[PDB]
């Protein structure tokens, strides 16, 4: 099989002692998972294992500290689980979260060799929870370890330090952590398309504008395309990967493509409000097929439409297997954003 596929039911077990019905849900990956199997996708993806992360690892992108609070989480009673959760932006804490969290970094540690190895081509991780907002020193918006990050760091420590990775962040939130920790690096290229909103979108930071582009050597390895206004869909996503998202990635010429997979700017989800389609992330994932020759691993993150999110995924899954692509003039703000963005990275990307 040229695609591997890593899921496990134990994380399922991170869950919200006082609102069972948390729209991060437990069922979000057997959903997603159940769905490849109805779409028959299973029986063509060579199965990955999961593993835990270990500390040595999690301290490739993570403080000491933190690392230190979340493990401590396991042996919690209930008040103080709710009294840890409750230090952070939007985290709730159960006993497993801990065991959830290495789970989902090592699943996708074991999915990246799986690539960079030869096992398979390319690969497709069902995880939780997610990984993307959680910086060096803190969890937020329901991540507590940044499992794309860690990823990308992984893939450098067993290949060589300086292997080019492209993230692509197309959850409907920016990866506030994930752009933070590659911030003054040129050798892990960060590409988040995201609403804004001017700053009223979660995390609610102007962190997220186009214009910050990177730091220090960093300075181009930062890509951010904000919207503002507009219920987004596949015109403005195809837009904005033809003309900013592939043009970049082509010259940066990454060696291992990572997908930030939330599906969270899917029709149907509450939290997101936008309106990309299943062959709309079809369409966005075989573009990414055509870079490091194929070697790309599509991490989950958020998204809460249990159906959306299981078309979505199962649809790329189905792109990285080789199936062929399935079959609008762009709302305003949209060009106004691929603009912005355009005239923000014509210093560093010569093919803009
Ligand atoms: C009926 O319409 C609805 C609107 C909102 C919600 C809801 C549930 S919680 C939450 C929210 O926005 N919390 O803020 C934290 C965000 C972190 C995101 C996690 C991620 O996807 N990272 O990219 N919003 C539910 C229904
Ligand atoms: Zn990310
Ligand atoms: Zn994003
Ligand atoms: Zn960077
Ligand atoms: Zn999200």
């Amino acid at each position: 099989p040229i695609t591997g596929l890593v899921y496990d039911q134990r994380m399922m077990l991170h869950h919200n002692m006082w609102d069972s019905h948390h729209p991060e849900l437990p069922q979000r990956i057997s959903r997603i998972f159940s769905r490849h199997e109805e779409l028959r996708l299973l029986s063509r993806c060579h199965r990955i294992p999961a593993r835990l992360a270990t500390e040595e690892e999690l301290a490739l992108c993570h403080s000491s500290k933190h690392i230190s609070i979340i493990k401590s989480s396991e042996h919690m009673k209930p008040r103080d689980l709710n009294r840890l959760g409750d230090e952070y932006n939007s985290i709730f804490i159960s006993n497993e979260s801990y065991t959830c969290a290495l789970l989902a970094a090592g699943s996708c540690f074991n999915s990246a060799q799986a690539i960079l190895t030869g096992q398979v081509r390319n690969a497709v991780a069902i995880v939780r929870p997610p990984g993307h907002h959680a910086e060096k020193d803190t969890a937020c918006g329901f991540c507590f370890f940044n499992t794309a990050a860690l990823t990308a760091r992984y893939a450098q420590s067993i290949t060589r330090e300086s292997l080019r990775v492209l993230i692509v962040d197309w959850d409907v939130h920016h990866g506030n952590g994930t752009q933070h920790i590659f911030e003054e690096d040129d050798s892990v290229l960060y590409i988040s398309l995201h609403r804004y909103e001017d700053g009223a979108f979660f995390p609610n930071s102007e962190d997220a504008n186009y214009d910050k582009v990177g730091l220090g050597k960093g300075r181009g390895y930062n890509v951010n395309i904000p919207w503002n206004g507009g219920k987004m869909g596949d015109p403005e996503y195809m837009a904005a990967f033809h003309h900013l998202v592939m043009p970049i990635a082509r010259e940066f010429a990454p060696e291992l493509v990572l997908v930030s997979a939330g599906f969270d700017a899917a029709r149907g989800d509450p939290l997101g409000g936008f309106q990309v389609t299943p062959e709309g992330y079809a369409h966005l994932t075989h573009q990414l097929m055509s870079l490091a020759a194929g070697r790309v691993l599509i991490i989950l993150e958020g998204g809460y439409n249990l159906t959306s999110i299981s078309e979505s995924m199962s649809m790329c899954t189905s792109m990285l297997l080789g199936d062929s692509p399935p079959s609008t003039p762009l709302k305003t703000s949209a060009t106004v954003s691929i603009n912005n963005v355009l005239r923000a990275h014509a210093p560093f990307w010569s093919s803009l």
